[PDB]
């Protein structure tokens, strides 16, 4: 219950926000260019919340969150005074409508470089690009990459953290092949090798492609110590104290801990024989795990925060810049993301990226509710990064979206006259029933 709420509280936020951003634009660039505004529909559905402002325009915050629109002043819609004619938006040149219409898609990129701009200020962190482990008969190991080696660029482009390899692995789903320019960590001697990825096979949702690699980064690393044990938790009854030191178990020593999370989640119920060490003296010790509800099957907890040491600053990045210099970037990291969802787009659409690992409504949900969990400086990113995707899904050539209006407009323009006379009201309602379809498939294939 506490989980779920913070995750649709998040969500409706985002939504409410990106909905704000892109009919925001649109009205701006309307009342700028001449006409009036009517309705400012934040959201579909019935209105909750109706206010009116001296011009007559109305605000409205609506229940369905997944939308929104601006309803202009036009002569195709009502009947408008003689004076206010001029105040349509039909009685416009074709470059103003278009530029009223394209202002919210652009509306959405200007928000993602503001978003980009803020956490610049602030400052974003991140870890260098170096690897630790590297798995056997992986594509990276085949490559004669070895650990402790940085990894600088990626066919070309900067890669000054993980964050930046990921964003440029995703891009090369397809390829045969990819050039990646590393160096050992402290020696600035690039050298360019290549990893094969013809037989590379791997789901953006699912895997880390990172890991689809081989590669494993270099981390915060776990030890065997306790933290702090929970009250009334099983490591509590098992007579575990902050700072205890687990030696073995079940006979064999521990080396990792993923080795005590898989014994702790697959043997609920059954007891463990911990050898620990208490102020540099032995003692045994019967830890019982709880059984708390899982996915899949019952999982066990016993209420331990390991102790992490993080790794050494000298694999960290501070990103933050001044003010001129956080937009100047801000803009350049908002065009790659532009650049990066057109092409892969175009990846989903050319027959080589599956449409059921899409982003659906359920994951979209849980991600702003771990971001905005996270904090601010990583919440305002996803923002961004989820209003370039509707800024660019809207100005998709449709009936319906912003895209189709400008095509429709376009089309006016060189032909001197509407397109269609209601020729386009059966695309019209085709445009919304192709919507829906997609609505109700991306919703499908998430749950
Ligand atoms: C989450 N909904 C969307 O992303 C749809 C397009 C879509 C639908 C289904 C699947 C994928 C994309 N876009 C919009 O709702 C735009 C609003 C922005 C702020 C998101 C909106 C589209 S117009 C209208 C459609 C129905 C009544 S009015 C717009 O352009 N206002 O200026
Ligand atoms: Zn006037
Ligand atoms: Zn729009």
């Amino acid at each position: 219950m506490l989980s779920f709420l913070w995750d649709l509280a998040s969500f409706i936020v985002a939504l409410g926000v990106l909905i704000t951003v892109h009919e925001f634009g649109h009205f701006w660039v309307a009342r700028r260019c001449g006409v009036r505004v009517e309705r400012f529909s934040i959201g579909f559905g019935k209105a909750l919340w109706r206010r009116t402002d001296k011009l007559g325009t109305e605000y409205v915050i609506a229940l369905i969150p997944l939308g929104g629109y601006v309803k202009m002043l036009d002569e195709r819609a009502e009947p408008v005074v003689p004076e206010l004619r001029h105040h349509a938006f039909n009685n416009k040149s074709v470059g103003q409508r278009a530029a009223i219409i394209a202002a919210g898609p652009v509306a959405n990129f200007i928000f993602a470089i503001f978003a980009y701009w803020l956490v610049f200020i602030i400052g974003v962190p991140g870890v260098r690009p170096v690897v630790g482990e590297i798995a056997a008969n992986s594509i990276a190991a085949e490559a004669q990459i070895a650990p402790g080696t940085e990894l600088k660029a990626v066919d070309g482009i900067e890669t000054p953290d993980w964050d930046a390899v990921r964003l440029q692995l995703v891009d090369k789903i397809g390829d045969e092949s990819t050039t990646i320019t590393v160096a050992p960590f402290g020696s600035d001697q690039r050298r360019d090798v290549k990893l094969d990825l013809r037989h590379w096979a791997f789901e953006p949702d699912k895997e880390d492609p990172v890991s689809s690699l081989g590669i494993r980064p270099r981390g915060p690393q776990i030890e065997p110590v306790l933290e702090n044990v929970q009250p009334n938790s099983a490591a509590s009854k098992a007579g575990l104290q902050a700072g205890d030191r687990i030696v073995k178990v079940d006979g064999q020593p521990l080396t990792q801990w993923v080795t005590f999370v898989m014994l702790v989640r697959d043997n609920p119920g059954k007891s463990l024989a911990l050898e620990i060490e208490r102020q540099g003296s032995p003692l045994s010790l019967t830890l019982i795990p709880e059984s708390k509800p899982g996915n899949g099957k019952a999982i066990g907890f016993v209420g331990i925060e390991p102790k992490v040491i993080p790794l050494p600053d000298e694999y960290k990045v501070v990103r933050q810049y001044g003010p001129f210099n956080a937009i100047v970037e801000a803009t350049d990291k908002t065009w790659q993301l532009m650049k990066l969802t057109v092409s892969m787009l175009g990846k989903l659409i050319t027959g080589d990226v599956k449409l059921n690992n899409l982003s659906g409504p359920i994951s979209i949900a849980k991600g702003a509710g771990m971001t905005a969990e996270l904090g601010v400086v990583y919440y305002l990113p996803f923002l961004a990064l989820i209003s370039v995707n509707l800024g660019i899904i809207n100005l998709f050539p449709l009936p319906v979206l912003d895209g189709g209006h400008l095509l429709f407009l376009a089309i006016e323009k060189i032909k001197g006259g509407p397109v269609s006379e209601r020729v386009q009201d059966f695309c019209y309602r085709i445009g919304s029933i192709l919507l829906v379809l997609l609505m109700g498939l991306a919703l499908f294939n998430d749950f």
